[PDB]
């Protein structure tokens, strides 16, 4: 029986990953930053598939100690052979007069986390010997702008540019590392006319695709940033 | 059974198009399959199919005279009644130095490696529109889509065409809910430790590649559009500095 | 020993302002014409202003192989080649379900096909001269992301993206560099005349011929099988902008 | 007018090239170090010899937000910038599964944070000067390609290109035009002794220099948001890639 963690699973994408891979046989671990009551709704319905489900509370604004709480789940679990690294919010700030406070906050939760709770659960994966993957949620902005949001595109590209080299360095022991790249997400047909297919995606849309990767048809994909759309990254002044 | 829905998945006497062809077969779709010389293979990927309940059909494809070539697509659809997903499947690499390269050869590439698939994808996606049930067109490119092989720029310049043309597809027929995807394998065998140049240090299976093709025909995948999705064991990370 | 330049298509537009400025720079200048053999005279008594020399030759890359041999003419007529820019053509457009075989091949014979042959030629040469060269193919910002309604032309800009990354590296022993300019939108003879683009205006064609020319000079000499987008932001921009 | 160019770690290296032919091309010079003093004189000396004035100051970026403020005195100096070169420091290596979070910070540091601060000062000013300006981040082809055991120096050049597309989108309104230079392996003080390139060798300063100095010119007037590769070749070679 394989353990996945996703963090920041009271709600969003996180919940839908956690959800489907219990449906799937994971059993699961769900942090949370905020809403301990999310964590609790999203654990019992992950339950229900017939999979240990546990909770933790997960806050990277204070690091490294912050991040421990993954070291702590991995202990309760007994293992860990997935750790989806889920994106927090979007943060809007002008580039002229961020403060130098702002940027580091924004780098602290969006690349700086995930990097520290990729280290624990990879150096599980290492000690168990049986591979692993890990999947860190990125964004469009992993590959091209969000117009005043600077540091979370600076950021998204970030993790990035951390997935590949945690593929690169992590392949030997069998740990897959990809990341999922969503575009405009809801939290109905038309909604979006500025998107080609004209209409933002499903946490569904997205946790599908993380599911593919934690399954073992996917064991051949390391490196790479999926990007899941519905075409945003092909609109251009043109269109 | 007026539920059920069509794939065909050119060259699937073998290699990755048989992969996928199965794979799809299992997961409930009748099958197209079509072959340029091995029918007894194309013959035996249709014998598997049929044994997860869906109908298999077989239809000699060649390529290489076009337009009138890939007329056996839209004979191969009349015999299913319609189609829901094309795989545009890609035929064997071919090398030659740029410098040397026969003209003929430059054309010959082209001919197999896009024209083929542009041809095969507009007969599909007429029947997509006409039926108004959406559909899905998979193009396997290859990790040179992205980047070059040494000795092999034809094919390179044709598999980059075909990127274009995926996402130029997946822009002008997304109104009609066609859902238009590249998948781009790296190094696929037709084992651990067998290929060092590569990170995972192994070809891929042909199942690795069908996989992925399958989730792309699933539900799960209804965002997921003009995009290329690379199946390649780490081959994109490995620069000059993976060496030592 | 003088160098030169060849620039296919340039009695016009892109062509015209990378020949021109090749001859400030100090090239001798091949111009090839389709149709508009006066504009080539043009450009060529313009070029030869700057105290260089300029030749020109009918070019149709519709016919091939036979078509693209005006380039070993024009080669002999200048005595050798150093820099041989391959320029892009008109755009057409083109439904995709309905695009005829012979208009999508056409549009790849004349996109990709006639700058395949034009950079074999003058490889040729500039691998038996022994003393390296530059190739720039002129693609578009569409080598990157899709033009609606153009398919055949994204294709075709894709497979000269892919060609220049393969020529790069098959040519880099024999010091020839190659690589691609991609333009955005180009004006042929104006601020916030575009605002879809950041830059809010279209390019000019010295703004693509500038950098062209660097890409002909010795500090380019480490930079190979790129495309290089001057575009004014227009890959930026997404339903975001 | 007299433009001023601002050069970070040009005491050195790629920094020191961009400084000296933005000197020829007649550029008022803003000079940075580290630690090396001396040869930021040695550039400065340099640079006053084609008749352009030359300020150094020490940067110490390892110490934000206070040690950026380093930028806003030799602006002070020099009376205005138009150029910033926001050029990288030294690479550091460490495997990512054990690599200590504070080496993490540090690469980040002085990898994208100093870029950061140091383009936000030389917009500002730019803006108030009211005459456009030109910004080149110095990030690597590591910016797009992993380097094995740098993972903290491969994810802070991403973010350095991600930060430049942002600024190109966010300054094009004031006319201020944001790329990135991205060098594949530059030496520092011969052909074949580099195999696993294409072309067999590293890379001269004035090869990165050349780009920085035509980004700076009339002619680039037309060229944003983008990453400029000068790589000898480096990111054709893939798995294939032989002899």
């Amino acid at each position: 029986t394989k353990v996945a963690i996703v963090t920041a699973s009271d709600s969003g994408i996180g919940k839908a990953c956690a959800l489907l891979l219990a449906q799937n046989g994971f059993d699961i671990g769900i942090t949370w930053h905020s809403d301990e009551r999310g964590a609790q709704e999203t654990a019992k319905k992950a339950a229900q598939f017939g999979v240990r489900a546990e909770t933790i509370h997960l806050d990277l604004s204070q690091l490294p100690e912050g991040a421990q709480a993954i070291e702590h789940l991995i202990q309760r679990l007994g293992r860990v052979d997935v750790l989806v690294n889920n994106a927090g919010a979007m943060t809007k700030s002008a580039f002229i007069d961020m403060p130098f406070t702002q940027w580091r906050q924004i780098f602290t939760v969006d690349v700086d986390g995930a990097f520290l709770c990729a280290q624990i659960a990879a150096r599980h994966m290492i000690k168990q010997g049986e591979g692993g993957r890990i999947i860190n949620i990125t964004s469009v902005h992993e590959h091209t702008p969000l117009p005043q949001a600077s540091a979370y595109t600076a950021a998204k590209h970030a993790l990035g540019g951390l997935t590949k080299s945690m593929a690169l360095e992590l392949i030997e022991h069998h740990i897959l590392v990809n990341a999922v790249a969503p575009g405009a997400i809801a939290t109905e047909p038309g909604s979006e006319p500025s998107i080609p297919i004209a209409r933002p995606g499903s946490t569904h849309e997205i946790a599908s695709l993380v599911a593919w990767l934690c399954s073992e048809g996917a064991s051949y994909t390391t490196g790479q940033s999926l990007i899941v759309d519905g075409g945003f990254m092909l609109a251009n002044p043109q269109f």
